DNA sequence: ATAACTTCGTATAGCATACATTATACGAACTTAT
DNA sequence: ATAAGTTCGTATAATGTATGCTATACGAAGTTAT
DNA sequence: ATAACTTCGTATAGCATACATTATACGAACTTAT
DNA sequence: ATAAGTTCGTATAATGTATGCTATACGAAGTTAT
């Protein structure tokens, strides 16, 4: 019991080791496993492996993805090897229960999602209906969706960019210090850049807020929110589409990664190269991106060439 | 004694963590060495590795292949490692007759055996007589060589097959998605693209059938003699079935089967998967290509299929 | 040590769980492992990892190769494996004098070695010698040398080969039940068949003794040894390079895998491909056809073809 | 205690089942960390996972790399280890802080570095100045950056090359043999194919050297003042040296390096081995060919030095 | 004397293999200025 | 009020790093045949 | 009644991962018939 | 004697198989909507 005082005071201590988003998953798995073991009386530090077992079938029965199901699972590993307890994953019941838990979601016909894309189409029919547009909301939404595109970045990485972190290459086209964007995305980002007055502080963050007056507002110390970028998305959605479908399903909207889809499978159509496809985004694992272009034509397969010749 | 109850009931209880299969097998196999033992007095739970010797030699002697007696013992190490008990192989006696046992029958000639294949020229032959029948049997069954030739499928995986699986491409080619194949258990599974023919034959089936009628019903459904389909959610095709499509259509074209006994005289489940790897072979198709095709990821046994060049060097 | 005369029994009974080939390895490391302790006073059986770490270097200082010395470690780990004792590979002083040896040996230049090739250039000047021949002995090895470069099979293999195994494809060629011969090479077979008399019964192997007179003697239960097979490829480099190189270095004349070395070889300068190279000698692993074909032109690599143009 | 002792004295008397360089680090870690002990009065052996961690920490605080600290620890983890005691590691202080030290270090913009290119463009201009000289060393430097930028070899692998390790092929190129590299030691090895220009470039170096006056000399040597050189088989050039060249080649055409204490100013041993992948795939050399170039058993090392497509597609 | 090394000590990269952290999704509650 | 965010909690997708050697990077001091 | 299945039991293949057996080399001793 | 083997022992090169599921192969018996 001192042993797991120490460790629960080591992890105190070297708190910067994990990101704060781990920790926030670590705590919001650890209140919904203590909630479960107090409705249930069973004990939750030093957790048994038979209510370990009890409580994945109960976030099965919830109706949870099985990815989600390995999260509760990995952090409750988590908390017991940083505490220098054995971990559930380690014994019989659990490895059995997940095993079965794994295979019986997959039958009931449960599906690994990904970002609807926002692709060429998508973004020559927003351009066709914001480009026109005085509004320095609609000026700065045009240049974000060009970026997204251009660059592939993801919605956190975006929202760190820094005006000095843009420079400039051949033909006048704009370089970021982490990607190179085209011409007519480089004039898109640079009309935002004059009616927002970001550049006039270098350490401004290129993307800020715009209130509803329609006047934005620079900070070198606060960046637009991750939220605010997936709002973006949605919004471009809801203007061409109205509002999403009934009944709260995952991306039935645009949202921060429909961008990086979107760019893959274009390039994908252009026939350009996976190897190729996978340094644009700065992939390293290929089950992803093929995932994203799995579904196109020229990927199609060996198969349906010899049958069609 | 309690912990080996325990274990038994630990795995009984979350059996789904297993195949079907491997179950039944247990089971198959469990009943067959207890039998064994009855007739010679011996205990069979905590299985004696003089024991289990004796009954590998037996069934050796049956005439068993090299193949079923490793089941036999697979199974029986199964229970007793997850029973938390020493493995018959783990014992000399054994893992050394085993091995024995192998080398006498390989020596005498034993060799593992392998479906007929069923390639291209088979469907466009099989596709020449059937695409202008307008019973619904026959449909379907043109749709499911086509299928089973196109995407290498088990026949577990097309009978587990839902409507609500099929999309459809830029180009209108068919999309199949696979969550659960003999090797991989993914929620992201895969995709499997049917060319423009294969999409056809599989609509003329979707559209005689009815199965769209519900997107739960499985793609594949029966067809009873007034050739009328009857589509279910709760009920599949058997893979029985499936293979006596296979067996039918062989039948169709070259008769009925020898009477001496033997595996592979007729096509097979399995028939369409290794007429694929070799047709892909024959046409240069790259190794990791026909690996992705089949769902391998091992170039091992994707090599060992297509086996049949120092004569064109001789000549003169 | 009951449970060790239990597994000796064990090992005894279940003889045949290995080939002969390995018993006499086996028998022939315990051999040497047993003579070593008597002379330096070890005990031989349970062997200890102190005494296993003194032989072993013992080896080295006799100029024995590095797989020498690990068949030598493997016969010991086997042997105490299937006695239920611990294997010597499983004790740290072994492990890692073992891992010694292995870089010491290296640096000194211990090269792996492999067949003398016999190629198109040799069996082209063969025929050239020994074709217009009408010497029993002469025809039998040019039959055996068309064969073994032809099949590319083993000396085994070619030593178990019976009349009853051969058949006949298009053209007249002849086919072998375990791969078809050229039409030059059917030949030759051909004239061997009439001139031994071998086909007059199907169960004779298509190789056979020939004594001094220059009679053949046809048999369907004994096979011409390998040893034999390996002394017409040494025979046929005699007869055009004279006795061999002084001091027992290994390949200073062909051998049996003399041809398969060749063959594979001749293939790579005629631009065909690994994969099917492999698939002609029945290769599964890559690291021995590349071995044979490391220093050709034409495998020369991709820095030789940018370097060159 | 006893066991410890003979577990050491084990690990001391096979010294050379590691490299010379993983005992010279284990030393020179050894020393510093000593050091830090007995400035707060500590005790060095068996180290107490408090005091190491303090130590990293402390390491941190002089501005070492995080891949400094790490080899700090793990040198720390291999003594402990190979006694048959308690890595530093395994307590969550020492496994805990070193995250932290990485993510903190990552956070304020360290970034690992990266030795300058030296690309084929590089090996054309300096073997169009260098070729026509007629000194010894120019000759010798001229082989040395050819087989470098031929081979990918590092240069420990080329200092260990001996004229009998040179062989030819069918057409008069050379080839190299290498038995041991920093991840292969075999018998077997590999051979490293020399071009017809390189061939050349080695086959001049050989003539004005003397080396193969005995096939044990090693390939390259010093060359003194008066430009003769000194063949040796117990004496290699040492890597410094071979350093020393890429150094001074790189001088020769821009120049003396800044004065702001950074590496990588200039060429050195590692600069033809990321600047021939570079050149590679600019070439569209596949992937395992490029792989198989370098010697590297895995596709990620060989993508990361290949970083320099989306704007073509923009226009318009 | 000097060129051209060798030897060495601290600093840090390469490399392959093994294993879990950290990101986005999104309804919703909260905050601020218009 | 409300646009237009930010902060939050939880659901789920997507990257990452730890490990155990073995190596190079480079200034500085020492060496030897000229 | 029957086609067209389903269900089932014994038999055996597929498949991927992990790990050691079995072949040739060759000097030499031994055997047999010429 | 000796050609021309075979058998042997040991040195070293080159293939192989064991493991733990999960699957298909197929005859036979049982079922149900015609």
């Amino acid at each position: 019991s001192d042993e797991v005082r120490k460790n629960l005071m080591d992890m105190f201590r070297d708190r910067q080791a994990f990101s704060e988003h781990t920790w926030k998953m670590l705590l919001s798995v650890c209140r919904s496993w203590a909630a479960w073991c107090k409705l249930n009386n069973r004990k939750w530090f030093p957790a048994e492996p038979e209510d370990v077992r009890d409580y994945l079938l109960y976030l099965q029965a919830r109706g949870l993805a099985v990815k989600t199901i390995q999260q509760h699972l990995g952090q409750l590993n988590m908390l017991h090897r940083r505490s220098g307890l054995p971990r559930p994953s380690d014994s019989n019941a659990v490895s059995l229960v997940m095993r079965r838990i794994r295979k019986e979601n997959v039958d009931a016909g449960e599906r690994a999602k990904q970002a609807l894309a926002f692709e060429r189409t998508d973004f020559d029919q927003v351009r066709s209906l914001m480009e026109n547009s005085d509004r320095c909301q609609d000026i700065r939404n045009l240049a974000f969706l060009g970026i997204a595109y251009n660059t592939l970045l993801r919605i956190a990485e975006i929202a760190r960019i820094r005006v000095k972190d843009i420079s400039r290459t051949d033909g006048g086209r704009m370089l970021i210090h982490i990607k190179a964007l085209s011409l007519g995305v480089t004039k898109l980002v640079e009309r935002w850049i004059s009616v927002s007055g970001v550049a006039d502080d270098p350490n401004n963050y290129l993307f800020c807020r715009v209130r509803k007056n329609g006047v934005a507002a620079p900070s070198a110390t606060s960046q637009l929110s991750t939220r605010a970028l997936e709002g973006i998305f949605e919004a471009t959605h809801r203007l061409i589409y109205g509002a999403k479908d009934d009944s709260g399903q995952r991306y039935l909207a645009w949202s921060g990664h429909s961008a990086r889809v979107g760019a893959a499978r274009d390039m994908a159509r252009a026939g350009v190269s996976i190897p190729e496809i996978m340094q644009a985004g700065g992939w390293t694992n290929v089950n992803i991106v093929m995932n994203y272009i799995r579904n196109l034509d020229s990927e199609t397969g060996a198969m349906v060439r010899l049958l069609e010749d």
